[PDB]
């Protein structure tokens, strides 16, 4: 199965999913100077003081921190999108080092992880069937660089001592997910993909240019998480991360100018 090491890892992956050559694969580098602004776009609308936090899971490649999405109660609207996409579940991708751990890039600049609140679009009336559209779901991303720690990560970070392994989950109600907002919600937006296998091109990106900043410290509490199951030999939950991939005939939109 799937992976991120070097027998399993993204080099691998089109041998079971062949869409990984597809043509709006994730993600991709954000060339800044030629992204255009689009005054057709609007404001992002982000509500989130409804949402309903359930419970965090790792999941053998992330840790998903999962909401209860049986009735609109956090939605990503506006920007880009037409209609209402509800929040399902926030996850991260990181580096064993600083320098490295996101995803997109910007202008060639990795950042130390890379935060994406994923939302399915209720025209489709749940997440499974969502994923077989191609404005199926929309993905918020957040850059991470290491700074100042972020106040409303610190409940996460402290709740990963529990959830080490494969498999494992833990309560984790009450969460409140605006608090890891940057202040500004200008974007980039481009059609996409999933980024991990089946890496489905059902995904509307839009990602913040400010990032957030976290402290060293938090993000070397992820990298303490694991890969493997209990029981298991010890494979540090680093490098979780695809790199970029050919933009080939997409344009990147900008929100701001
Ligand atoms: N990293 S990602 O693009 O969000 N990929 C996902 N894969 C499975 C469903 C939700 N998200
Ligand atoms: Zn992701």
């Amino acid at each position: 199965h799937w992976g991120y090491g070097k027998h399993n890892g993204p080099e691998h992956w089109h041998k079971d999913f062949p869409i990984a050559k597809g043509e709006r694969q994730s993600p991709v580098d954000i060339d800044t100077h030629t992204a255009k602004y689009d005054p057709s776009l609007k404001p992002l609308s982000v509500s989130y003081d409804q949402a309903t936090s359930l419970r965090i899971l790792n999941n053998g490649h992330a840790f998903n921190v999962e909401f209860d999405d049986s009735q609109d109660k956090a939605v990503l609207k506006g920007g880009p999108l037409d209609g209402t996409y509800r929040l399902i579940q926030f996850h991260f991708h990181w580096g064993s080092l600083d320098g490295q751990g996101s995803e997109h890039t910007v202008d060639k600049k990795k950042y130390a992880a890379e935060l994406h609140l994923v939302h399915w679009n209720t025209k489709y009336g749940d997440f499974g069937k969502a994923v077989q559209q191609p404005d199926g779901l929309a993905v918020l991303g957040i850059f991470l660089k290491v700074g100042s720690a972020k106040p409303g990560l610190q409940k996460v970070v402290d709740v990963l001592d529990s959830i080490k392994t494969k498999g494992k989950s833990a309560d984790f109600t009450n969460f409140d997910p605006r608090g890891l907002l940057p202040e500004s919600l200008d974007y980039w937006t481009y059609p996409g993909s999933l980024t991990t296998p089946p890496l489905l091109e059902c995904v509307t990106w839009i990602v913040l240019k400010e990032p957030i900043s976290v402290s060293s410290e938090q993000v070397l509490k992820f990298r303490k998480l694991n890969f493997n199951g209990e029981g298991e030999p010890e494979e540090l939950m680093v490098d979780n991360w695809r790199p970029a991939q050919p933009l080939k005939n997409r344009q990147i939109k900008a929100s701001f100018k």
